[PDB]
């Protein structure tokens, strides 16, 4: 069992969101094996990987977070080293690490908006209305396979502040009309 290992990063900032793919598929053995990545992180939101399986996690208040199902118990790969979990909870599906060194931190939004925005790890930014304290309806439904490798990015309020970390499609004969999220004030309280 290895380290999870960055392999992209989206960009939040400036005028224009993106990815970039830092390492490939082939390889990243090295990298989970030692947890030692040479590559100095940059950005918001970073895509990660396991052995076979890719998802996202977003830094917000100096804590790198991403979903317990995709990272397990796992340490991540940095450049100094594997880097213990920071916060783990199963029953939130949530997993914290410090935030790697030269990382861009999300602040928590405290702007009460209804309007929110799923970025997803093509960087593509789709809004969601908010719906509850963890769940948000998404205006067109999406296939699940079109969220899937998602889970643990940003939902954004419209001046970019973090509002959530995507955990779960709210799913409907394969089809998600809305999104279930870890709300910032959970993880505040986790940081508690
Ligand atoms: C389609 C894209 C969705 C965003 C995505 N997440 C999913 O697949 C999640 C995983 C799983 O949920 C949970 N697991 C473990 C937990 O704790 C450890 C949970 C604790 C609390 C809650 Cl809430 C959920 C938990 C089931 N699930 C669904 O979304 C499911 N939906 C779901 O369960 O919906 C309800 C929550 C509303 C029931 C379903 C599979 C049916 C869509 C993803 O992309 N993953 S991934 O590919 O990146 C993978 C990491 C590599
Ligand atoms: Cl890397
Ligand atoms: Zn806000």
């Amino acid at each position: 069992k290895g380290s999870v290992v960055i392999v992209g990063r989206i960009n939040l900032s400036g005028d224009t969101a993106y990815a970039q793919q830092t390492r490939g598929a082939a390889a990243c053995q090295e990298t989970s094996q030692t947890g030692r990545d040479k590559n100095q992180v940059e950005g918001e939101v970073q895509i990660v990987s396991t052995a076979t399986q890719t998802f996202l996690a977003t830094s917000i208040n100096g804590v790198l977070w991403t979903v317990y199902h995709g990272a397990g118990t796992r340490t991540i790969a940095s450049p100094k080293g594997p880097v213990t979990q920071m916060y783990t909870n199963v029953d939130k599906d949530l997993v914290g690490w410090q935030a790697p060194q030269g990382s861009r931190s999300l602040t928590p939004c405290t702007c009460g908006s209804s309007d929110l925005y799923l970025v997803t790890r093509h960087a593509d930014v789709i809004p969601v209305r908010r719906r509850g304290d963890s769940r948000g309806s998404l205006l067109s439904p999406r296939p699940i396979s079109y969220l899937k490798g998602s889970s643990g990015g940003p939902l954004l309020c419209p001046a970019g502040h973090a509002v959530g970390i995507f955990r779960a499609a709210v799913s409907t004969r394969g089809v998600a009309k809305a999104v279930d999220f870890i709300p910032v004030e959970s993880l505040e309280t986790t940081m508690r």
